[PDB]
């Protein structure tokens, strides 16, 4: 009796999308314990190692315990998926909390960074390297002000090939250690990344920056950065010294996570100082830019997914309609939706037959439909897809409002440049699209215009 994931857990809702897959909030069917399950599709993510190697790693990770590292509880594998069952954390990304503060200082930075260093040190002792460490991988344990930081995804880079899709790689270039690019790397790459995160926490700007991904990688590969911005005047030599040691090019010369923990700056500023307002302002801008480019690409993706699935669902139902009537019953809509799921394999939310049944019922409950006298498939398809798109279009509007910090309703041509640079959409291409939406415009777009540009950039 091999164990099966859905015999034990039922999905409650989606928490979001991370590296390698979807994260679902799940519940144990017997104990009622809540857990965050990372679902990695074997069809979308290629393994780098053999099965042996990964199971060994999973066994080790289940035995490791540290207050700043996500806790893994269980592991399931079936034909199409791996299921990584872990502790649920409700505090969100670090940077999302930081932008909401009214005050931020070198003491707060230092408390953050020594939580990070402490989880890393621990993991390196057990010979586990993160490699893809960045702000998105730092969650707060709870919505409390005093909440601990938990590092997610320690261990996945060793076993899974990262996505080349830009919707997944957005914002990774700032943090990656030069030696990781060239291919010969060890645990010190995690110190580099942390050194970058500290630079951003104290100034609000990345030390290596650029108008697009490859521009950013060129800076990193040269390894040159400076403290020649005005806001570094507000920051102790001590912190700059730690940064220097963490951003040391040659790894053998770069400080270890453990020796970073014993550095003067950490010692001084994590004991019981000016607010860094410019830093917090730059971070609020940097964060907004990223989340808007991210949401742009996920909107484009959602629209493309939708077209794929509308045509597919329509063809499944046309075929299933042996009458030629355009009328299916509940049990068929379900059979068809399920067969969409067999063919795609994209919904972590539809983890079992019962998750599908309920989704169908939510759709039937939406349309003005007698549910126990059979339904017009055309209209079920419309409501079902919109429902899918909803999360992504609502998020787009929200990331747009949050980016528009002065509530002007508009974003300048200069701001778009930065947004499409980060989203790695060719410059000539988006200017060309901006020309065709509003052919009278004056280098600013509202939300409706911006959205039309995106629809045009994904083939519509
Ligand atoms: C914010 C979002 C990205 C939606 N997220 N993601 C997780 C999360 C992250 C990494 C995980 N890794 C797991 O296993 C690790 C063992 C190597 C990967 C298992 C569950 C995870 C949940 C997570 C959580 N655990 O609460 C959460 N809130």
């Amino acid at each position: 009796s091999t164990a099966i994931f859905s015999d034990r857990y039922k999905g409650q809702r989606v928490l979001g999308k991370g590296s390698f897959g979807e994260v679902i909030l799940c519940k144990d069917k017997i104990t009622g314990q809540e857990c965050a399950v990372k679902v990695i599709s074997k069809r979308q993510v290629k393994q780098k190692t053999d099965k042996e190697s990964l199971l060994r790693e999973v066994q080790l990770l289940k035995q490791l315990d540290h207050p700043n590292i996500m806790k893994l509880y269980e592991f399931f594998e079936d034909k199409g998926y791996f299921y990584l069952v872990g502790e649920v954390y409700t505090g969100g990304e670090l940077f999302d909390e930081i932008i909401s503060r009214k005050r931020f200082s070198e003491v707060d930075a230092a408390r953050i960074i020594r939580q990070v260093l402490s989880g890393i040190t621990y993991m390196h002792k057990n010979k586990i390297v993160h490699r893809d460490l960045k702000p998105e991988n730092l969650l707060l344990e709870s919505k409390s002000k005093d909440a601990n930081i938990r590092i997610i995804d320690f261990g996945l880079s060793t076993h899974f090939e990262a996505s080349k899709k830009m919707k997944d790689k957005i914002g990774t270039a700032y943090y990656i250690a030069p030696e990781v690019l060239h291919g010969t790397y060890d645990e010190k790459c995690d110190v580099w990344s942390t050194g970058v995160i500290l630079y951003i926490l104290l100034s609000g700007c990345p030390p290596f920056n650029g108008a697009n991904e490859y521009d950013i990688l060129k800076k990193v590969e040269k390894g040159k950065y400076t403290f020649e911005l005005p806001q570094w005047k507000k920051v102790s030599e001590s912190a700059k010294d730690l940064i220097r040691k963490m951003l040391t090019y040659v790894p053998s010369m770069r400080i270890s996570a453990r020796d970073a923990l014993d550095h003067e700056w950490i010692q001084t500023y994590t004991k019981e100082v000016p607010s860094l307002d410019n830093a917090i302002l730059n971070i609020r801008q940097f964060q907004g830019t990223q989340k808007l480019a991210q949401a742009a690409l996920l909107y484009m993706g959602s629209k493309l997914t939708s077209q794929d699935e509308t045509k597919e669902l329509t063809a499944i139902f046309h075929k299933m309609d042996k009458n030629g009537d355009g009328q299916l019953d509940r049990a068929e809509l379900i059979e068809g939706y399920k067969e969409l799921m067999r063919m795609k394999g994209q919904d972590a939310s539809m983890l079992d037959a019962s998750a599908v049944e309920h989704e169908v019922d939510q759709v039937l409950d939406a349309v003005d439909f007698d549910k126990n006298g059979y339904i017009e498939y055309s209209e079920f398809v419309t409501v079902a897809m919109d429902r899918k798109t909803l999360l992504s279009r609502e998020r787009l509007e929200r990331a747009f409002r949050m980016f528009d910090s002065d509530n002007s309703g508009k974003i300048s041509s200069t701001e778009l440049a930065t947004i499409f640079g980060v989203s790695d959409v060719d410059s000539e291409t988006w200017k060309s699209v901006l020309s065709e939406v509003d052919k009278n415009n004056d280098g600013e777009v509202d939300f409706d215009e911006f959205q039309q540009m995106l629809l045009k950039l994904c083939g519509n």
